[PDB]
C-alpha cells in the first residue's frame, strides 16, 4: 500500500486529495492515510480521523490539543499518536512508515514542512508554487544533499508536463536537479493558461477593471489570491519560474499559450520536435492522484474525456502589453539570483492591494517593476541555514519596498 | 551507432527514412545505413548507394542485377555485398551487423521480409498495416517464438499511441504481446483521422464520387491505394484492427475520431482517465525516426510546432452511414478468426475496382460485406507454417470471391 501523509488536510489540496483517495480505495485498497496535519480545525480533523483512521494526528495550535484528544476518544477501535506543533510535524516526517507527503499549506509553513520532508528522504507532493519561486535555490540544495528525497509537482500544468515525460528517463534523475531536461530529452515547454477573465479587454478597459470583475463568476471557483493572479496572468508568470526550476528548462524555451477550454493542461516538445500533451477536464484530482501514484497509474471512476463533445480546442499568444506581469516574471527569472523571490514578495503585496481596491490593474505591474528595479543581486550563501535566512530577509525587504511605493503615491 | 536496413528504400516510407537519417546524421553521427533493398529501381538505388554507402545492396528483380553491379563500380572506395531476390533479403535479415529493419514494402514481400526479420530477432519498424490486419495471428505466434524480436509501429497513429506510453512499462512487454494494454495501464484509444477527401459530402454527392475526386488536389502526397482507403475510411477501419493487434486493446475501447487539422495524431486514455496525446505537423519523418530511436529520442532540425499559428483543433465522430467501411472493419475485428484477413483481401479488390472506375463508392462496402457474409470461420492452425499457408489461402479465396461478385453484377 501507498502510505501517505496529508499536511493541511482541511484545505483545498488536502480535501481533494482525501476525496480521490476515498474514491480510488473503493475500487482497490491502494492508499493508507497514515497522518493528518492541520492548523486549528480540530472538528474537521476529527471527522477526517473518523473516516481515515490515520496512525498520526497533528494539530499545529497547541491550544486545541486537549480538545482533539477528547474528540478522538469517541472513535472506537482507534488509538492514534496525537502530536502538536512543529515538533509533531517533524516526528511525522521522520516516521519510516510514511512514504509520501502532500503539502497543501501556503506561505512559509509550507516551505518549512517541505524542508523537513526532504530532510527525511520522502516523496513530497508539492502544490505551493510560491515556495518553488521564492526558495528554488534552497530546495535544489536540499535535494542535492538528500538524494532519495523527491518533489513531485501537483500544480496542474506542471503535473501535465511531468505526465508527458518518459519514466524510464525520469527515474534516472528527479525534479529540481541540474540536467533534468537533458536526461528527459526536453526541448521546449508549452505552458497552457486559461487566460483569466480579462483576456479580450482593451488597454483602456484594463485601466479600470476592479477586483470584483476578476472575482465575478469564476470558470473554476478558487481562492482570491490565485484568482487575482489568474486575472493579471502573474499566475502563469510564477508558473514559468516554477517550470524553469522543476524541469531545468531555459526561459527562452518556455512559451505561455492561452487555451481557454482548459482541456490540454500543458505540452512538452522533445528534441526531435515531437510534442506530447496531457488532457482532461479541469479537475485537480488527476494531478493530485498522479503525484501519489507516480511512477504508476491506478483505476479511477472519473468521467471519461469526450473529445467529440468537447469539439474545439483553441490556442493564442498572450499579449505582454495587456498582461505585463508575464513579462516581469520572465525578466526576473532570466535575471536569476533572488529576483524571483522579489517578484513573488512584491506581487503578494500588489495582489492584496488590488484585491482591497487600493490600486488599479496596471499599478500591480508598476509596483512589482519598481521593486525589481530597486533590488541588487546578492552573493548566494553556501550555508543552507544562511541561505534560508537570506531568502526570508529578501522576501521581507521586497514586501516592505512594495508597501513603501504604495504609501508614497497614496 | 544505430545500424539500419531499409526495405523498399525508394518508396514513400523508405525515402522519408533516408531523409530523416540524413538530416539527423548532420547533427550527430547516429545511424549507419547498412542495407538498402528495392524491387527494380536500379538507378535510384545506385544514387542512394553513392550517398549512404551501405554494406549490402539488394534488388528483387534479377533482370537489373548485372546493371546494378556495373553502376556501383563508379563509386569510389566501395565494395558492397550485392544481392538479389528473396534470398538476398534473407541474408540481410540474418546479418549480425544489422540491428533494425524498416519495412517499407506493400503486398506479400512486406509480410515475407517482416517474417524473416522477426525470425532473426531484429527490431522491425513496420509501416505495412495490411500485414498486421491480415496476418496478426501469425505475427503474434512468431513473436512468441522469437522472443527478442520487436515490432515497432511506423503507421503515424500507432506511432503516436506508442509515443504516449511510458517506456518504463513498454520495456516490460512489446507490441503484439498479450497483456500489452494491461501492463501499460491503457484504458481506451482515440484513433485520429483526417476524415479523407469525402468527409463533408452529402449522401447524394457520395453516390456519384469517383476515384478522380479522391486523387485530385490532395491535402498531402500519398499512394493511390491508401488515398482510396482514406476516402472510404477503410484506412481507419484497417487501423482499428491494427490497434487491437498491436496494443491488445478491446474493440469497444477504440474510438475513431475525425481531426481534420492532422496535428493530434492519436490519444491514449489511461485507467485513471488521464489522456496523453502526441502532436506534430503531418510529417511522416517523426514516426519513422521514433521507430529507429525508441526508447530514446534524438535531435532533429524539423520545424517546431507553432500551436498559436495552428490556432484551432477540431474533433467529430464519423458517420457510419457515409463511411460503412468503418462499421465493416469493427464487425470483422469483433468476429475475429480470419475475418480481418477476409476484410483486407476483399477491400484490396474493391479498392482497385473503384480506383479503375469499375464500381461506385457504395459498391465498395457492398462487395466487402458480401465476402464477409460468405466466409466460414476455420480452426486456427497451431503450427506457424500451417498458419501462414492458411492465411494465404483465405486471402486468395477472398480476393477471388470479391472478383466473382463483381463479375456476376457486371
Ligand atoms: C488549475 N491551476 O493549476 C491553476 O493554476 C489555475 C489556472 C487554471 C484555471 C482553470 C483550471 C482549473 C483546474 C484545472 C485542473 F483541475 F485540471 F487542475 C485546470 C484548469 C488559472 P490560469 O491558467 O489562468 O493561470
Ligand atoms: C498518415 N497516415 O498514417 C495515414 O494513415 C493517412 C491518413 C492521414 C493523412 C494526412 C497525414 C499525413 C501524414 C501524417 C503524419 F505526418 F503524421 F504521418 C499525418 C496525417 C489518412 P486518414 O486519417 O484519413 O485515414
Ligand atoms: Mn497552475
Ligand atoms: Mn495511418
Amino acid at each position: 500500500p501507498i502510505n501517505v501523509a496529508i499536511f493541511g488536510s482541511t484545505g483545498s489540496i488536502g480535501t481533494n486529495a482525501l476525496n480521490i483517495i476515498r474514491e480510488c480505495n473503493k475500487i482497490e485498497n491502494v492508499f493508507n492515510v497514515k497522518a493528518l496535519y492541520v492548523n486549528k480545525s480540530v472538528n474537521e480533523l476529527y471527522e477526517q480521523a473518523r473516516e481515515f483512521l490515520p496512525e498520526y494526528l497533528c494539530i499545529h495550535d497547541k491550544s486545541v490539543y486537549e480538545e482533539l484528544k477528547e474528540l478522538v476518544k469517541n472513535i472506537k477501535d482507534y488509538k492514534p499518536i496525537i502530536l502538536c506543533g512543529d515538533e509533531g510535524m517533524k516526528e511525522i516526517c521522520s516516521s519510516n512508515s510514511i512514504d509520501k507527503i502532500v503539502i497543501g499549506i501556503d506561505s512559509f509553513q509550507g516551505l518549512y514542512s517541505t524542508m523537513y520532508a526532504i530532510m527525511n528522504n520522502k516523496i513530497v507532493a508539492l502544490a505551493n508554487k510560491e515556495s518553488i519561486v521564492s526558495a528554488g535555490f534552497f530546495l535544489k540544495k536540499l535535494l542535492n544533499i538528500h538524494k532519495n528525497a523527491k518533489i513531485i509537482p501537483v500544480d496542474s500544468e506542471h503535473s501535465a508536463i511531468f505526465q508527458c515525460l518518459d519514466n524510464n528517463k525520469v527515474l534516472k534523475t528527479k525534479c529540481l536537479q541540474d540536467n533534468f531536461s537533458k536526461i528527459n530529452n526536453i526541448n521546449k515547454i508549452f505552458l497552457c493558461s486559461s487566460g483569466g477573465p480579462f483576456q479580450n479587454l482593451t488597454m483602456d478597459e484594463l485601466k479600470n477593471v476592479t477586483s470584483e470583475n476578476a472575482l465575478k463568476h469564476p470558470k473554476w471557483k478558487m481562492g482570491k489570491k490565485i484568482t487575482i493572479d489568474s486575472a493579471t496572468m502573474m499566475n502563469k508568470g510564477l508558473e514559468v519560474i516554477e517550470t524553469h526550476f522543476l524541469f531545468d528548462v531555459d526561459y527562452n524555451d518556455i512559451e505561455v499559450i492561452v487555451h481557454k477550454e482548459c482541456i490540454i493542461h500543458s505540452c512538452v516538445e522533445f528534441i526531435d520536435k515531437s510534442v506530447i500533451s496531457q488532457m482532461y477536464y479541469p479537475d485537480m484530482q488527476i494531478p493530485i492522484l498522479y503525484s501519489l501514484t507516480w511512477p504508476d497509474r491506478i483505476k479511477t471512476n472519473l468521467k471519461p474525456l469526450d473529445l467529440a463533445q468537447v469539439s474545439t480546442l483553441t490556442f493564442h499568444k498572450p499579449s505582454l502589453e495587456h498582461f505585463p506581469c508575464i513579462k516581469l516574471a520572465y525578466q526576473a527569472g532570466i535575471k536569476g539570483n533572488f529576483y524571483p523571490t522579489v517578484l513573488n514578495a512584491s506581487n503578494e503585496i500588489a495582489n492584496n492591494l488590488f484585491l482591497n481596491n487600493k490600486i488599479k490593474y496596471f499599478d500591480i505591474s508598476s509596483i512589482i517593476s519598481q521593486v525589481l528595479e530597486s533590488f541588487n543581486s546578492q552573493k548566494v550563501s553556501e550555508n543552507s541555514e544562511d541561505l534560508m535566512k537570506q531568502i526570508l530577509q529578501i522576501h521581507s525587504w521586497a514586501k516592505d519596498k512594495a508597501t513603501d511605493i504604495y504609501n508614497k503615491h497614496n
